[PDB]
C-alpha cells in the first residue's frame, strides 16, 4: 500500500496511481517572482462562525480533524471560486526536521509543515462526487513556520496521545479553525490535484502568503504520532509530504502586488 517510505513513497505512486505524472499535479514550487497579480481576483471569504467539528482521527497518512459537512456552516467563498465551497476537514504534512515538512514551496523554500482545510463543491452534493471534478475542491494551504506558539493549535496538540496509532479517532468537538488562520488573506490560487493517492485532479489550490508560527514543542508533538496501527512496529509519522511537481502548462496567478 502506498506511503511515504523507501520502498512505497511518493517516487512510487505513478504504479498504482498514473495520474501521478498528469498535467496538474500537486503541489508545486510557487515561483513569487513569476506568478502574475490578478486584479479580477475577488478576496477570500473564509465563514467559520458556524463551524461544527466532530472527531479527530489518525488515517495513517496524517491526523484529520473533521467537520459536520450536512449543512452550509463553515463555507470558503470568493477569491478564484464560484460558488460555494464547504469545510470537510483539516490536516497538516510536516517533517523530521524543522527545515522541511510542506508540499508546497516558496522560491524553493521549505516551510516546517503545512495545513491544509479541505472544502468541497456543493454544487455536488457530496464530497465523494466533488473529487471526480475539476472545479470540485477547495483546498486553502497555509504554511506554519517554528517560533511563537500558536494558541488556537494547542487543543489540536493536546489531543494527539490518545490518537497516537492509525484507525484511532477521538471526540473533537467546539473546535474553532479560525484560530489557525495568520492575519493577512493574500494568496497564490492555480488548479492542481490531492497530494496524496489517488491524486485527483479535482482541486483549485488557494495558498495563503503569510504563515502561521507555532512553536517547536508543537510540532515536536506530531512527531509523536505513528503511521503503523496499534501493536505494528513503530514508525513515527513524520515527512508525511510529497515534493514539488513539475507545473507544466499552469500559471500559479497572485491575489496581491
Ligand atoms: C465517498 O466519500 C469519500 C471520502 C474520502 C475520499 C478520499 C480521501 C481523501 O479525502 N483524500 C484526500 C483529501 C485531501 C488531500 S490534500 N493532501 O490534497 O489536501 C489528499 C487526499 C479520496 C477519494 O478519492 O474519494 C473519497 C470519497
Ligand atoms: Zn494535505
Amino acid at each position: 500500500h502506498w506511503g511515504y517510505g523507501k520502498h512505497n513513497g511518493p517516487e512510487h505512486w505513478h504504479k498504482d496511481f498514473p495520474i501521478a505524472k498528469g498535467e496538474r499535479q500537486s503541489p508545486v514550487d510557487i515561483d513569487t517572482h513569476t506568478a502574475k497579480y490578478d486584479p479580477s481576483l475577488k478576496p477570500l471569504s473564509v465563514s467559520y462562525d458556524q463551524a461544527t467539528s466532530l472527531r479527530i482521527l489518525n488515517n495513517g497518512h496524517a491526523f484529520n480533524v473533521e467537520f459536520d459537512d450536512s449543512q452550509d456552516k463553515a463555507v470558503l467563498k470568493g477569491g478564484p471560486l464560484d460558488g460555494t465551497y464547504r469545510l470537510i476537514q483539516f490536516h497538516f504534512h510536516w517533517g523530521s526536521l524543522d527545515g522541511q515538512g510542506s508540499e508546497h514551496t516558496v522560491d524553493k523554500k521549505k516551510y516546517a509543515a503545512e495545513l491544509h482545510l479541505v472544502h468541497w463543491n456543493t454544487k455536488y452534493g457530496d464530497f465523494g462526487k466533488a473529487v471526480q471534478q475539476p472545479d470540485g475542491l477547495a483546498v486553502l494551504g497555509i504554511f506554519l513556520k517554528v517560533g511563537s506558539a500558536k494558541p488556537g493549535l494547542q487543543k489540536v496538540v493536546d489531543v494527539l496521545d490518545s490518537i497516537k496509532t492509525k484507525g484511532k479517532s477521538a471526540d473533537f468537538t467546539n473546535f474553532d479553525p479560525r484560530g489557525l488562520l495568520p492575519e493577512s488573506l493574500d494568496y497564490w490560487t492555480y488548479p492542481g490535484s490531492l497530494t496524496t493517492p489517488p491524486l485527483l485532479e479535482c482541486v483549485t489550490w488557494i495558498v495563503l502568503k503569510e504563515p502561521i508560527s507555532v512553536s517547536s514543542e508543537q510540532v515536536l508533538k506530531f512527531r509523536k504520532l505513528n503511521f503503523n496501527g496499534e501493536g505494528e512496529p513503530e514508525e513515527l509519522m513524520v515527512d508525511n509530504w510529497r515534493p514539488a511537481q513539475p507545473l507544466k502548462n499552469r500559471q500559479i496567478k497572485a491575489s496581491f502586488k
